[PDB]
């Protein structure tokens, strides 16, 4: 993405660039909250799986739902929020690093 936000020359360019890296920040948070939610409703059922009799009727409706969530994990639309939020992350890092170059260039 060098090519999209270059270095920096001008402080209305890098006023641009902050904006844009707060709504991908913005962006990326919402992508990880559901990744982290998911994963803490798995760790849930996980604790009721582990206390639930395992002949009991309660134990097979907490694994239906638990083999729900781990189908959606390793699902498509999961790996396709996963891997936005990798290169997201790769976007604002590169972002912040123009923002820096310049604000040591004009120092």
């Amino acid at each position: 993405w060098i090519r999209e936000y270059p270095p920096i020359t001008s402080d209305q360019q890098r006023q641009l660039y902050k904006r844009n890296f707060d709504t991908g920040l913005q962006e990326y948070k919402s992508l990880q909250s559901v990744l982290d939610e998911i994963n803490k409703e798995l760790s849930r059922l996980d604790k009721e799986l582990d206390d639930y009799r395992e002949e009991s009727e309660e134990y097979m409706a907490a694994a239906d739902e638990y083999n729900r969530l781990k189908q959606v994990k390793g699902s498509a639309d999961y790996k396709s929020k996963k891997n936005h939020c990798k290169q997201l992350k790769s976007k604002l890092s590169h972002i912040k690093k123009m923002v820096g170059d310049y604000d040591r260039q004009k120092t």
